[PDB]
């Protein structure tokens, strides 16, 4: 019997609620314990504030951190410990509290009319500090004038395009010539989508 051989890997820090941050790691292989029982030394503090480290020694491979702010980064260290001592100093990982709906509305750059049937919608990248999460993509919902209206579960179908978070334009084809479209653009993360910006445009006679 001796100190633990290695510290855990696969440290992660992600909450399911904007008031918590679940921390997790990979339980150590028993060959790495060097004793018949092993605990995990878990130190954490926000990144930015850098006060004292909060600390807690639990035996399960996870620790629920509560009473947090919405989506804020924490420094995280996990260190195996037993009767004989501690493992090497842990390596520092970063992890965030829960995600929340986005505050950023997307600002227009220009809407370029290509055909009687296609248009290139170009918005600006959103301020990440307003996303309150990991920016996952952008959400572009467009619909036609809407003249007929005889159905419900699927009336005047509002089509939409999903693009990654690092493309700041999209082409929208398949349009009807000489029509009026509305248009909404949203950022989204894991939680949800932010408020939509509103725009209209018109297709040529074709
Ligand atoms: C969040 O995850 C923890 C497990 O770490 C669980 O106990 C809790 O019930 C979860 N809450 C929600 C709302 O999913
Ligand atoms: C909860 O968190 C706030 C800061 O986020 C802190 O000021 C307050 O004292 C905390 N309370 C407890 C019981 O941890
Ligand atoms: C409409 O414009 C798009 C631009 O991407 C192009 O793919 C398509 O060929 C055009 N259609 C016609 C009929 O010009
Ligand atoms: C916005 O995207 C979300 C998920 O990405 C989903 O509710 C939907 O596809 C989009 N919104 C609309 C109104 O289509
Ligand atoms: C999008 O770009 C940012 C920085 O510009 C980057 O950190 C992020 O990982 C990118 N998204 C994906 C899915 O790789």
């Amino acid at each position: 019997t001796a100190a633990p051989e290695k510290n855990p890997v696969d440290v992660k820090g992600e909450g399911n609620e904007t008031t918590n941050m679940v921390i997790t790691w990979k339980p150590l292989r028993w060959m790495d314990w060097n004793a018949p029982q092993v605990q995990y030394r878990v130190q954490w503090r926000p990144q930015g504030t850098r006060g004292p480290w909060q600390e807690q020694i639990v035996s399960d491979p996870f620790l629920v951190v509560s009473n947090t702010s919405t989506f804020v980064p924490y420094e995280i260290k996990v260190q195996a410990v037993n009767s004989q001592g501690k493992g090497p100093e842990p390596q520092v990982t970063i992890g965030y509290s829960g995600e929340d709906y986005p505050q950023a509305i997307p600002e227009l750059e220009g809407i370029e009319i290509l055909n009687s049937s296609a248009v290139l919608v170009k918005w600006r990248p959103v301020d990440l500090a307003q996303v309150k999460g990991h920016l996952r993509g952008y959400n572009v919902t467009y619909w036609r004038e809407g003249s007929q209206r005889k159905h419900s579960k699927r009336h005047i179908h509002k089509d939409h395009v999903v693009v990654p978070a690092n493309t700041t334009s999209v082409i929208l084809s398949g349009l009807r010539p000489y029509s009026s479209y509305h248009l909404e653009v949203q950022a989204f993360n894991g939680r949800g989508s932010g408020p939509a910006s509103e725009f209209t445009f018109s297709t040529p006679e074709g």
